[PDB]
DNA sequence: TCTAAAGATCG
DNA sequence: ACGATCTTTAG
C-alpha cells in the first residue's frame, strides 16, 4: 500500500480496498479528480488518463515526472530544521506567489504542503496560496514516494482541466473512477455539477465505459447515482456507485 | 468549522 | 457620499 508525497484531502487510503474490489478491469485508468492520485498509485492499469481542475497540482506532477532527480535535490533543501518557522514559512509562501518559474512554485509547492497549516490547499480569487504556518514538529520530506510517483507517471498523462473535459477523453479500453469533492452534509463544487457527474457517467456507460464514483452516503447521493449498482462502506457511510456496461 | 477586518452589491 | 447585507481574506 502506496502512500502519496503530497498531503491531500479526499485520501481514500482506509478504502483503497473498497475501491479496486468494485474497480472494473480495463488497459488505461481515467481520473477527472485524482488529487493525491492515491489510486492511481496503487492500481495496476497499463496506462493511465490523471486531471484536475488545480493548475499548481498538475504543473507540479508533470516537473516531477519530467525532472525527478533535479527536482527532488532542489526540494530536499527546504527540509531542513531551519526552515520549520513562521518568518521563513511566509516568505516562501510569498516567493511561491510571486514566481513565475514552473520549477521553483513546485518546489515551493512540496514545503507548502508539508509546512503548512493541515496541509490544507487554499486560495483567495488572486490565485495566491494563503494557507498560514502549521507549527508540526518535524516535517517529513517523502522522498520515497516522490521517486514512486515519478516512475508509475512514466505511464500517465496529466492534464489540467475539468471533469466533463477528462471524461470526454475515455474510449473502450478505459475505466473511470470519479472521487469528486464530498456531497454536502446540509467556488465550492456545486450541487448542479454533482448531478452533472452522475449524467456524464450514464453517458459513458451508455457507450460501454465503465465509470465507478465515491461519495457520502446521503439522500442526495442516492438521487444522484440511482441508475448505479450502490455499495455502502463503513456519523456518515461511504457510498460507492458503479455503473456497469 | 472559526472570525475580525476589508471589500462588494444593491437601491 | 449612505447603509444593510453578503462576500472575501487569512491567521
Ligand atoms: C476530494 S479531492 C479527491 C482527491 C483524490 N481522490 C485523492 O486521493 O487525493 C477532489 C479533487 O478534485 C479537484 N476538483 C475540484 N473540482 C473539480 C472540477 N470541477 N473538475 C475537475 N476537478 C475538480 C480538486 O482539485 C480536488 O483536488
Amino acid at each position: 500500500k502506496n502512500r502519496a508525497f503530497l498531503k491531500w484531502a479526499g485520501g481514500k487510503y482506509p478504502l483503497l480496498d473498497d475501491i479496486k474490489r468494485h474497480l472494473p478491469k480495463g488497459e488505461c485508468l481515467v481520473e477527472p479528480f485524482v488529487g493525491a492520485g492515491s489510486v492511481f498509485l496503487n492500481t495496476d492499469f497499463s496506462r493511465y488518463i490523471l486531471a484536475d481542475i488545480n493548475s499548481d497540482l498538475i504543473s507540479l506532477y508533470n516537473i516531477v515526472k519530467m525532472r525527478t532527480d533535479e527536482y527532488v535535490q532542489a526540494a530536499r533543501e527546504l527540509f531542513v530544521p531551519e526552515t520549520n518557522c513562521a518568518e521563513v514559512y511566509y516568505q516562501f509562501r510569498e516567493e511561491f506567489n510571486k514566481s513565475q518559474d514552473p520549477f521553483r512554485r513546485a518546489v515551493l509547492f512540496l514545503y507548502l504542503n508539508r509546512y503548512g497549516y493541515n496541509g490544507l490547499c487554499r486560495y483567495n480569487l488572486r490565485g495566491e496560496f494563503n494557507v498560514p504556518f502549521g507549527r508540526y514538529k518535524k516535517p517529513y520530506f517523502p522522498e520515497a514516494e516522490l521517486y514512486h510517483f515519478a516512475e508509475k507517471a512514466q505511464n500517465a498523462f496529466f492534464y489540467c482541466e475539468s471533469y466533463a473535459d477528462s471524461m470526454a477523453r475515455a474510449d473502450d479500453s478505459s475505466v473511470v473512477y470519479c472521487d469528486p469533492p464530498y456531497a454536502p452534509l446540509s467556488n465550492s463544487f456545486t450541487l448542479e455539477q454533482q448531478a452533472h457527474l452522475a449524467e456524464i457517467a450514464e453517458g459513458l456507460v451508455e457507450r460501454h465505459i465503465p465509470v465507478l464514483i465515491s461519495n457520502h452516503d446521503t439522500m442526495l447521493t442516492r438521487e444522484w447515482y440511482q441508475r448505479a449498482k450502490l455499495h455502502v462502506v463503513k456519523k456518515v457511510d461511504e457510498l460507492l456507485a458503479l455503473y456497469k456496461p
